[PDB]
């Protein structure tokens, strides 16, 4: 007896493609690698319960290639498989609402993702790939599994792998519209004089070397090519936020002087992130866990600040 069912294939879970599959052959033999809501069904034969369901496949013809690029803005051949592999895990995570924000209950070393997600909900940022637009909208509403699996895929991290918050934000910023953001800096060495620089996009909102926005405005010491120490300060800033980052160090966070921050305890091979947010008071969100305090001191590694337009008074 020849038996078939109708299923749909997809690469973006919006555009569907009608298929008839032989129930005597695996999905793999018929589609190549195939996934059902993140589960790898390549080696599985069609079941009656599969009729009418949507399966993800890899882009193996020009129509799927165009749909996949339009939705994800990547042509990395292994992207969809990495996204499905992650999703199969993230759909099992819990996403509690903590002080009004979608968080993530700790699992699989996902603390860096929780503090990244919590941060995104506090800064003005629009993503460019539809995949991120759609999944972030769902994440804000509490259903963050697809958004987390996409972050993992875009950052080329697997579930359980140790992640860095600054690197993760850089990847997400790369897929955001930051074209309006601009930064002017001035570098002063006593032997070589001055040199001003202009930064755009992601580079205009990220800085590595100091956590304090005020000190960035007043000046920071860096090496110069002659062996002297030069000073660098912020001349002009046009952006809706800024992100200041540094190797983890004991740092004091004062209520009302920043938006949110990341705290890292541990070492370079393993550790743990927490998120600090400045609301009526300082709240520390550690996945599902919430505590409060009037003042905060701890090993901070990233601080986010609101911004619209800043121009220095320094001459
Ligand atoms: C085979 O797997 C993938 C293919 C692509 C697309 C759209 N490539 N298309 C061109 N290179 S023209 C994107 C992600 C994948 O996972
Ligand atoms: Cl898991
Ligand atoms: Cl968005
Ligand atoms: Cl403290
Ligand atoms: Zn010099």
């Amino acid at each position: 007896e020849v038996r078939t069912i109708k299923v749909f294939t997809t690469v973006d879970n919006i555009n569907l493609h009608t298929q008839v599959v032989d129930m005597s052959m695996t999905y793999g033999q018929q589609f190549g690698p195939t996934y059902l809501d993140g589960a790898d069904v390549t080696k599985i034969k069609p079941h009656n319960s599969h009729e009418g369901k949507t399966f993800y496949v890899l882009p193996n013809d020009d129509t799927l290639r165009v749909e996949a690029f339009e939705y994800y803005h990547t042509t990395d051949p292994s992207f969809l498989g990495r996204y499905m592999s992650a999703l199969n895990h993230t759909k099992k995570w819990k996403y509690p609402q903590v002080n009004g924000l979608t968080s993530i209950k700790w699992a699989d070393n996902n603390c860096y993702l929780a503090t990244a997600l919590l941060t995104l909900q506090q800064i003005e940022l629009k993503f460019n790939p539809p995949a991120l637009q759609d999944a972030y909208y769902r994440a804000r509403a509490g259903e963050a599994a697809n958004f987390c699996a996409l972050i993992l895929a875009y950052c080329n991290k697997t579930v359980g792998e140790l992640g860095d918050v600054r690197e993760t934000m850089s990847y997400l910023f790369q897929h955001a519209n930051l074209d309006s953001c601009k930064r002017v800096l001035n570098v002063v060495c006593k032997t070589c004089g001055q040199q001003q620089t202009t930064l755009k996009g992601v580079e205009a909102v990220m800085y590595m070397g100091t956590l304090s926005y005020e000190q960035f405005k007043k000046g920071v010491q860096i090496p110069c090519t002659c062996g002297k120490q030069a000073t660098k300060y912020l001349v002009q800033q046009e952006s809706p936020f800024v992100m200041m980052s540094a190797p983890p160090a004991q740092y004091e966070l004062k209520h009302g002087t920043f938006t949110c921050a990341s705290e890292y305890t541990g070492n370079y091979q393993c550790g743990h992130y927490k998120h600090i947010t400045s609301k009526e008071t300082l709240y520390c969100i550690d996945g599902a866990l919430l505590t409060k305090s009037s003042e905060y001191k701890g090993p901070i590694t990233d601080v986010f600040y609101k911004e619209n337009s800043y121009t220095t008074t320094i001459k």
